[PDB]
C-alpha cells in the first residue's frame, strides 16, 4: 500500500511519525498553519521526530513532497480542528487540499483510525463548497456507501442518506444554468451536480420534464445544451412513452457521445422488462452492438431495482459470455466486478464463491479473488458502520429542527 503520516500536536511541540500501511524512508514533509505564513518544510528522517514552532497555533495542515497516494491522520485533536476551520475559512487552503483532506477522512475510518461520525462531521463544510474538485472526491466518498445500501434491506437509512447528500449540494445545484455556458470545469460540474439532483428526485426533475416534452414533442429537432442532456434524457426515460421515443433517437442518431447518453438513460429506467429487453438485444448483437453489452451489463447491475437481473443474468449466460467475449478478456473481468463488488454479506459472499469455483477450469481468475476481497471488506464496514450512520443520520436532522445551541 502507501505512506501513513500521522501528525500530533502539544503546544508548541509537533510529533510526526511515519508508516507504511499494508520500514523507513526519508519523509519530505511540508506545513502551513493558523499562524503560519508560508509553506514550512522538515524531512523526517526517522520512525519519529519533533519539531518547534515559535508559538502555540489553533490548526495544522501537512502535505508530503510525493507524487501518489498517501495519507495524513492527525487524529481526534487534529481532525476537530480542521473541521472547525473548514467551517469557518475553508479557502485558507487550496481546492486540492480540501479534496485530500476529504479523501484522507473516509479512508481512515475504512483503516479504523477515525470514526464515521467524524468524517461525516468534516463532510458539513460541503455547503459551503463551489469548487469542484471537493465536490467530486465528496461524491467519490460517499456515493459508495449507498450503493452498498441499496442491494440491502435498508429503504429508511437509504433514503435519509442521500436526503443527506442532496443537502449538502443545494444550494451549489440550484445555482446552475441550464446553458452550455463557462469552462471546462464549470461545464462538467453543471453536468453532473444537475443529473445528481435528477437522479435523487430533487423535485426542481421538473426542469428536465419540460425540456424533454419540448425535445420530444419536436421529435428531436430542437437543440438542448449538451451539458443538460443527460439529466433531461435520464428524467425523460422515467416513462415507457419517454423510454421508447429515447430508443428510436438511438437507432437514428448517427452521433456518438448521444447514443453513449442515451444508453446510460434507458439504464436507468424502474421498469425491468425493459432492463430486461436491454440485457437481451444487446447480448444478441442486432440492435444493439455487443460492445455495449460489458457496459450495459454493469449500469443495470448498480440500478436499484436491476442489479438482480444483471447477476442472475451473468450466471444463466456464462458459457456464451465467454465465447463472445472471451475468458482472460477485460471485457469479462469488468463484467464480474460491475454485477457483484457491491454486495456485502455473507450469503452474497458465498454466492459469489458458489457460482465462480463451480466453473472449475473455466475460477481462476483474479477478479474473482478482487470482487471476494472486496465483499469482504464491504462486510466488515457496513457491520462496523451501518448502525453508526443511522444514528448520526437520525441525530443529524433532529439538530435541525432542535438543538440546545439553536437558541433556546
Amino acid at each position: 500500500g502507501f505512506p501513513l503520516i500521522t501528525i500530533t500536536v502539544r503546544g508548541r511541540n509537533v510529533h510526526m511519525k511515519q508508516e507504511h500501511y499494508m520500514y523507513l524512508w526519508h519523509v519530505p514533509l511540508t506545513f502551513i498553519t493558523s499562524k503560519s505564513d508560508m509553506v514550512h518544510r522538515f524531512l523526517l528522517k526517522t520512525k519519529t521526530d519533533v519539531l518547534i514552532l515559535p508559538e502555540e497555533v489553533e490548526w495544522i495542515k501537512f502535505n508530503v513532497g510525493m507524487n501518489g497516494y498517501y495519507i495524513v491522520h492527525y487524529e481526534d485533536d487534529g481532525w476537530d480542528s480542521l473541521t472547525g476551520l473548514l467551517k469557518g475559512t475553508h479557502t485558507a487552503v487550496s481546492s486540492n487540499d480540501r479534496a485530500s483532506l476529504i479523501n484522507n477522512a473516509f479512508q481512515l475510518v475504512s483503516i479504523g483510525k477515525l470514526s464515521i461520525e467524524k468524517a461525516l462531521d468534516l463532510s458539513l463544510y460541503l455547503k459551503h463548497e463551489t469548487e469542484i474538485m471537493p465536490v467530486f472526491q465528496g461524491l467519490n466518498e460517499l456515493i459508495p456507501m449507498y450503493k452498498l445500501m441499496e442491494k440491502r434491506d435498508m429503504n429508511e437509512v437509504e433514503t435519509q442518506f442521500k436526503a443527506f447528500l442532496i443537502r449538502l449540494l443545494r444550494d451549489l445545484i440550484d445555482k446552475q444554468t441550464w446553458t452550455d455556458e463557462g469552462s471546462v470545469s464549470e461545464r462538467m460540474l453543471r453536468s453532473q451536480l444537475l443529473l445528481l439532483a435528477c437522479v435523487h428526485n430533487y423535485q426542481p426533475v421538473q426542469r428536465a420534464e419540460g425540456y424533454f416534452r419540448k425535445w420530444k414533442e419536436s421529435n428531436g429537432n430542437l437543440s438542448l445544451p449538451v451539458d443538460v442532456t443527460l439529466a433531461v434524457f435520464a428524467v425523460g426515460a422515467q416513462s415507457t412513452e419517454g423510454w421508447d421515443f429515447l430508443y428510436s433517437k438511438y437507432q437514428f442518431s448517427l452521433s456518438s457521445t448521444e447514443k453513449s447518453q442515451i444508453e446510460f438513460a434507458l439504464c436507468r429506467t424502474q421498469n425491468k422488462e425493459k432492463l430486461q429487453w436491454l440485457l437481451d438485444e444487446s447480448f444478441k448483437g442486432d440492435k444493439i452492438k455487443t460492445q455495449e453489452f460489458p457496459q450495459i451489463l454493469t449500469l443495470i447491475g448498480r440500478n436499484p431495482v436491476g442489479y438482480p437481473l444483471a447477476w442472475q443474468f451473468l450466471r444463466k449466460n456464462w458459457n456464451k459470455l465467454v465465447q463472445k467475449f472471451e475468458l482472460g478478456s477485460s471485457s469479462i473481468a469488468h463484467m464480474v466486478m460491475g454485477t457483484t463488488n457491491q454486495f456485502s454479506t455473507r450469503t452474497r459472499l458465498e454466492e459469489v464463491k458458489g457460482f465462480f469455483s463451480s466453473l472449475k477450469e473455466n475460477s481462476q481468475l483474479r477478479c474473482v479473488q478482487q470482487t471476494i476481497e472486496t465483499i469482504e471488506e464491504n462486510i466488515g464496514w457496513m457491520d462496523k458502520n451501518f448502525d453508526k450512520i443511522r444514528v448520526w443520520l437520525q441525530s443529524e436532522k433532529l439538530e435541525r429542527m432542535i438543538i440546545n445551541f439553536e437558541k433556546l
